[PDB]
């Protein structure tokens, strides 16, 4: 069978807003700063490291292309360690966690760093006709961020796939609404009673007026309220519209990691450890419904965890769009209470290669703070898929 | 224990040179033109696919950061089986295969396909500037195409390493340019006897003067002499140069895939296969030194498989530089008339993100050609690090 | 004989900072408000123009390489008036003014429009492989605004020819701070007394807030002390510098120009003047001083006009450095009383292109405020260059 | 009165296709090199030079704009002589000529080169959001070369308004043709006697197989026929088309100067004269209908030299494009035996800054060798003006 796989450490960086205080920060030096925090939390030599996969979307430089390998060097991890890079869009903080986490399953390694940075304050502009030119007439400049942001196949972009699944599934403008102020609350509450502080690394930006600490979600809103996003016009469609700047997820910048090891590892060493793998899974769905991926995937994931939708304590699913996000809770019978505790997207931001690993240190260490068992962490993916993942607090 | 993986189809396009044949088709293009050809040579129906993986290192659009997904939907894949985008440099092609037959291992699925898919014509250049503005003073277009042969620690090109790994393990200039003249030689052999006949994929190259078929790799020199590489200068170093335009691969376009099932699943559909997978192993080097990446990975390979260097048969060792490849074969003790038969990089192309899936497919084909059992599947990759797999012939 | 010139109306913007208030006002859009504002001040129909002439150095899109056409015609000007654009750098608005009275001069018109035009904050980059392609390596974004401020021949920036002229010439760090701060302190007299609110066409500047007014020149600052200029560091040099972004000219954007006529036509028509040209005059001089320029200029400019330094009661002379411009009162011994007695580039700004006729309406209305009889108006000119002109009031 | 103005010498550049010849050679390079020879030709020393005078529009770097100073400097003409930049469409070529006579009209100087530099294959391309960033959704590269050929006003290419000229007076598809073919053949046999080889100076155009003389206009087509020109479809208008690519001038690069004198200091140093100047003459027409620009344009010229349409024993006015040629060349009664006997626009080229200067040193040699008095040189210009200039052959 396969072997158990331990969650002993995981850190997060404060999420910058587009172009806000992480905008001077690379992905890979980013990266490496959680890189090394996770070792130093988990008190592990970074000689021991099996294998370091990280979440990215959006290359910003060449550099970006090495990005694993950089952030594990740099974070000081041993240059005898394989390191990977890998991308299913906004599901890849999570993905790079869950293929760590497979070469512990398979014997291939007993210690893996799993985890993700994005930065797209600094997502670049390309020019497609530069290399061999234009000749004659005007090109363009792509915006690599808004092409992300843009479904392959129909060319639209997420918040019209987020319009589709509040239509098909009934999720009204008010109902967005509520869902966003109430993030932006709950996201207020938990960073004035500090339960962010521990799983936050501080990062210092050098200001002209000194260096100042940044280790506060910079996006929450903290005197939000009702006529704040009811006042706000549809972003995404001229027509029967919905989805606005308010009741999206935000472009952001940072980055996460958790380290793990082989059950029998964290036994010898003798570590107190965040929590288990219990499974995890992918699902695909329309591209042009793809907010409601995250529906199969987390009826996978029971599936193979044994487990029923009233076992799960803690939910962490990305806020992409409140239209998906309801749609979410409401196919799968969640209690809006205990889904997103201390906000998401919405509020804290979207960070997206980082926000799958980002996310999962947000339950884990929301597992511990209400002595909860099982967590549950989903998001949905452009191009129409989802991925799930149980962890167990142990 | 881990399930059993078999490899039933594969193919891969004909190189394309740098600014060449497929300088038209962008890395999706290539992607599910051969996707839908792996499916159709196993016989699978699109619906019956549980993962699909690619290698890709170059984003030229995007579209490109959807690359899996694109390749798969516009391949005939159904829109349930999801789709992920690995980047491990040069060895994202046979990374892709790896991550692909874990789906099938620890029973997440059982039909996977694993690809890769590159085209360093379209790489673009980027403007870190563009979107926050210069404001004064000139600003850069950074060549994402060379940022990505750089040593992202050293900021040295690829080719600085491999004068390190000639240095260091006694490579001379004379024993570089009969590897790369024999690579061309073997490759025009295999050529003119039609070797690559049926792993290839023809593609229509739409010309001025009616549709043409590109199905043979143009980089191959079928007139080369010694003296053809003699009167070339090194290309990497001002002084004590060993490295040329002529000794090092090229920069090129191409995509391949392979169709993988678990033993079970290939049973039960009667399939004819090509092989089964052995073992796998990776490795990290001192990113000065990432030409002998192979050396460590095939060795750690060949212990997980229990076998010797001198029970493979056949062995695609990618030629990213002959001073490189000279060391390898070097190192690992390895008989030169069973490393590359038919060519390599030199001679046939590097198409960097495709090159490990698509050596793989010449590795299996030509296993079917000699009657053989045993085939070595390795690469260096830049940052320092080297992928080895181990395939058997059934 | 030559025809004499009156100059019957002037006007011009105000002048917006660097990316300021006028940041959104192309050069063609600022041009044509000035001149229909010059034909409405002199009561001159559109109909009734004999040429059209304006001075513009960095062409900001396609547009303004039609420049004064598009200014004539979008400013009301009838279609059958040549207009023509002309760049002597940073003498240009004057050049433009000299070269509208020319043809006056000569018989070929009674009517003609000479202006300036320049928006700096506008000013694009470019990219010169971008027809042809790069293939491979980095390539550069080229900053037209910053390569305008190069001496093309040892492509040294201005300010390093301030240097030049500070050293050969005697001009003291504390000397050129003291300019600065009494150009402020000028300029900022002047706004308070309301001494540019004639000359001035304010400009709806569509806010968000609603449209307010820009009537007033914002590089003025209204608060300065000697200490404001103590404290800056020099720009241009490494060693033994004295020019600070202090004791700099302003990059600026905005627009001017005046309405001239043949003193027949303007007696036949009884307009109430401004002023008479009464010469002008052009010089040469080593590109690396080109600060001291107007020296020359001005000295064959009285020798035309058969007058003395003690004959000009005003003097508008582009402070582009008050390293230059106190070298040229220096050398022509000149009082800095009369000399720009209500500020200029260094507090108002320097939109290069403007320039030269922006300052000729500040010297004609100064005139008429103080009962003065002559204004010489000269600047400096990159490349080493200089030229003057000398106007009588009436 | 006004003095006389003698021209003493002239010259040219061969005219370069877009991406030939010239494509490495930037406009002050070209200008500086034409500088020198008028001087060398007129054997005048650069220290004796009143004033200098270049027609240019696409600038194609930061030198650019300060061309008319580079290319004297450069060509050896002493840094006490002013120099000026002009740009008035097509006719800079012509106007910096007339700008230049000016100044010795009115005894500002009395030696004075005039002429124009253009090269439109090293045209760049702008990035009008570089400076201050475009934050979100892409941008443009826009062509500063395409957009030059575009009226200002109603953004449509200047062949667009060669289709209106056409409509308007009645030129036919076949007589354009017919134009097209003569210029081509009129050009060959330019070349094959010899005409243009005093005229013009060559340039060593440093090639891989060692350097070459290029001295030959490599724009015409010496084995055209009619058939070469019918089989083309029209270029600027979907239906009703008449303007093609054979029968509408080229883009081109090249340069061409004079230097003209004073009567009076022409007569001191014995020089053997071209020509002197008669009259000149500017208009302003229908910016849609800029094509007939020359017809006022001359028309008032002879007015102002006392002369009819049958006294002009040589025309130069420029084949912009056929539709147009031929309308000018009705309105006005010319005899098309006289009218471009040596090819135009359309077989030479057309590098639009440079040609007004470039086909007045045609009509004035041209002038010489069939031994005539009085030449017409005039051309359209973009935007809705035309110039026109007559000299009398001595
Ligand atoms: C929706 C989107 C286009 C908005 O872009 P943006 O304009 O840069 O957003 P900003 O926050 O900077 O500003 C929007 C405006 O709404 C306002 N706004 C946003 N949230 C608000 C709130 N909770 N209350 C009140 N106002 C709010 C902002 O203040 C701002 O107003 P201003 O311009 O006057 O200052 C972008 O955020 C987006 O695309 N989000 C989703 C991205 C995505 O696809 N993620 C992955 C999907 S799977
Ligand atoms: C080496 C490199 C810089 C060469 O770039 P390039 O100039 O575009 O290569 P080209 O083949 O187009 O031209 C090189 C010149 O050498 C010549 N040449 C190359 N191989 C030759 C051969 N086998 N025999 C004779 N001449 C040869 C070419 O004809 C060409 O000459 P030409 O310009 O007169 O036509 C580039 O191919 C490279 O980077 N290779 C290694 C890439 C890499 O890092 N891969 C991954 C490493 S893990
Ligand atoms: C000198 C120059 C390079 C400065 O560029 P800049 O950095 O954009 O100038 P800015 O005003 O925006 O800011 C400079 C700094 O000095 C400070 N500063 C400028 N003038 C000041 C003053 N009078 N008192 C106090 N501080 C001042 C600014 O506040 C600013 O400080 P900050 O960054 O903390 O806000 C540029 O203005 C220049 O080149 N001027 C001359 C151009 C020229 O060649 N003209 C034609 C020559 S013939
Ligand atoms: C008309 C125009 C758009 C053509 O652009 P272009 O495609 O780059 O021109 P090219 O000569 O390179 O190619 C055109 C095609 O027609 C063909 N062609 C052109 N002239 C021809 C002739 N006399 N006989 C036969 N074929 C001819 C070319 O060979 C070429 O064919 P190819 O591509 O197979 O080689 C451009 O030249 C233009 O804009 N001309 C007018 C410019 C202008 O506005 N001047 C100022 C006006 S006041």
């Amino acid at each position: 069978a396969a072997k158990e796989v331990v969650v002993v450490s995981g850190v997060r960086t404060a999420i910058g807003d587009f172009g806000g205080s992480l905008k001077d920060f690379s992905p890979t030096d980013l990266g490496a700063k959680v890189v090394s925090e996770v070792l130093s939390r988990a008190n592990v030599s970074g000689d021991a490291v099996g294998h370091v996969v990280f979440g990215h979307v959006v290359n910003t430089e060449p550099k970006d292309m090495y990005l694993a390998r950089v952030a594990a060097i740099n974070g000081g991890v041993a240059q005898h360690t394989p390191a990977l890079t890998v991308n299913r869009l906004c599901g890849s903080g999570l993905q790079a966690i869950v293929s760590a986490a497979q070469t512990i399953m398979l014997g291939d390694a007993d210690v893996a760093i799993g985890g993700g940075s994005e930065n797209m304050s600094r997502a670049p502009y390309t020019v497609p006709s530069a290399r061999f030119g234009q000749r004659m007439g005007d090109a363009k400049l792509v915006d690599m961020m808004l092409g992300a942001l843009h479904d392959p196949f129909q060319t639209i972009h997420m918040g019209v796939t987020a319009e589709n699944v509040a239509r098909k599934y009934g999720i009204t403008r008010d109902a967005q609404d509520a869902l966003a102020l109430e993030s932006h609350r709950r996201a207020a509450r938990a960073i004035a009673e500090g339960r962010f502080k521990d799983q936050i690394l501080p990062i210092s930006i050098r200001t002209k007026k000194g260096e100042v600490a940044f280790d506060t979600d910079e996006h929450v809103r903290h005197d939000a309220g009702p006529d704040d996003f009811t006042k706000l016009k549809p972003v995404f469609v001229k027509e029967d519209g919905t989805v606005t700047a308010g009741n999206a997820s935000g472009i952001n910048d940072a980055a996460a990691a958790v380290l793990m090891m082989s059950a029998d590892a964290a036994r010898a060493q003798g570590v107190k450890p965040l929590a288990r793998l219990v499974a995890y899974a992918h699902a695909g769905v329309d591209p042009a419904y793809m907010g409601i991926g995250p529906v199969p995937a987390t009826q996978k994931a029971l599936e193979r965890a044994g487990l029923k939708i009233t076992d799960l304590d803690v939910i962490e699913a990305n806020e992409a769009f409140a239209a998906q996000a309801c749609a979410v809770t409401q196919e799968l019978g969640l209690d809006p209470a205990k889904v997103n505790p201390n906000g998401s997207g919405i509020s804290l931001g979207h960070p997206i290669g980082a926000t799958g690993a980002l996310i999962t240190v947000k339950a884990l260490y929301e597992l511990k703070r209400i002595g909860g068992r099982y967590a549950l962490v989903t998001m949905c993916i452009g191009g129409g898929q989802g991925i799930a993942a149980i962890f167990e607090n142990i």
